[PDB]
DNA sequence: ATGTGAGT
DNA sequence: CAAACTCACA
């Protein structure tokens, strides 16, 4: 058990790095696609590949990748990948990409202009948009881990402010934090209200009222993006008078229809492996579960009509599963 | 009925 | 989990 391999990680590591190079250093979408699928199919392969020709029999694996595998099998390396690794251009592109807001397109532009380091970026803030400038301002903070006792404190300020606005609101911090992790890198809040449903007249101000109120108490300090259903921004714990100021953190807040809430909470509580195991069991029972709904499945293996859900428990009830605590949703 | 770049 | 989905901006 077993579970995943583990058996050809060296090959698949090579191909994924090659894909990332071609996607976002070269502008070569087809090469990127081909490496990605070749990596994915090899990763499923239950035997330790001993030649390029053995890999070649797989669909997705052609002559060029088979030859790269020989070189990598024979030597312990691929010269082509050692050169990419040593390449200043590609390394600079990948570093700049760590800034939230900067992606391959803006990274290519910046490196072509000689912008490669944080210091370089901190001297050319006029080349960046608001998202990227906020990404840069807090670059160090946004790579920092977030202790659990911090997440909890963050939890009951957004939970409390939301209540004092209107007790009808339901807000939940999901992600690994919900499933019990000793640290996260981000806070992921799911928000809803009884008179926003998938059939209703929308009412955009549900999300804005809570965002505004969190800025008002100085929890939210910056905005990366903000629409009628989705907010992404920055928050901070209140510092103690003077002394140590807490690092700034990424927080997302998402408004979801009431009749779709618990499927979202379920889906964004994870974990990824749990989720896969759960939708797999659902299929065994004749149900399909996604982030929005759970639907029965018909004789022809296809049906719909969302089932009523006002609880995580309800989803479990339908697939005849004992309710699983988030605390034990690792697998 | 804008297209792309990003982030999740 | 990739894919689709939001949102920002040129
Ligand atoms: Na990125
Ligand atoms: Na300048
Ligand atoms: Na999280
Ligand atoms: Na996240």
């Amino acid at each position: 058990k077993a579970p995943q391999e583990t058996l050809n990680g060296g090959i698949t590591d090579m191909l994924v790095e090659l894909a990332n190079f071609e996607k976002n250093v070269s502008q070569a979408i087809h090469k990127y696609n081909a490496y990605r699928k070749a990596a994915s199919v090899i990763a499923k392969y239950p035997h330790k590949i001993k030649s390029g020709a053995e890999a070649k029999k797989l669909p997705g694996v052609g002559t060029k990748i088979a030859e790269e595998i020989d070189e990598f099998l024979a030597t312990g390396k691929l010269r082509k990948l050692e050169k990419i690794r040593q390449d200043d251009t590609s390394s600079s592109i990948n570093f700049l990409t760590r800034v939230t807001g900067i992606g391959p397109s803006a990274a290519r532009k910046l490196v072509d202009e000689g912008i490669k380091t944080l210091e370089d970026l901190r001297k050319n803030e006029d080349k960046l948009n608001h998202h990227q400038r906020i990404g840069l301002k807090y670059f160090e903070d946004f790579e920092k881990r977030i202790p659990r006792e911090e997440m909890l404190q963050m939890q009951d300020i957004v939970l409390n402010e939301v209540k004092k606005l209107d007790p009808e609101y339901i807000a939940t911090v999901c992600g690994s934090f919900r499933r019990g992790a000793e640290s996260s890198g981000d806070m992921d809040v799911l928000l809803t209200h009884p008179n926003f449903t998938s059939e209703s007249s929308k009412q955009p101000k549900l999300l804005h009222r809570v965002v505004e109120q969190l800025q008002k108490v100085r929890f939210i300090t910056d905005t990366l993006s903000k629409g009628e259903t989705k907010f992404m921004g920055v928050c901070q714990l209140p510092s103690e008078n003077d002394e140590n100021e807490y690092p700034h953190r990424r927080i997302d807040i998402r408004l979801i229809p009431k009749d779709q809430y618990y499927c979202g909470v379920l889906y964004f509580t994870g974990s990824d492996i749990f989720n896969k195991n759960m939708r797999a069991h659902a299929l065994e029972k004749g149900f399909t579960i996604n982030e929005y709904t759970i639907r029965p499945l018909g004789v022809t293996g296809v049906a719909g009509e969302p089932l009523p859900v006002d609880s995580e428990q309800d989803i479990f009830d339908y697939i005849q599963w004992r309710y699983r605590e988030p605390k034990d949703r690792s697998e």
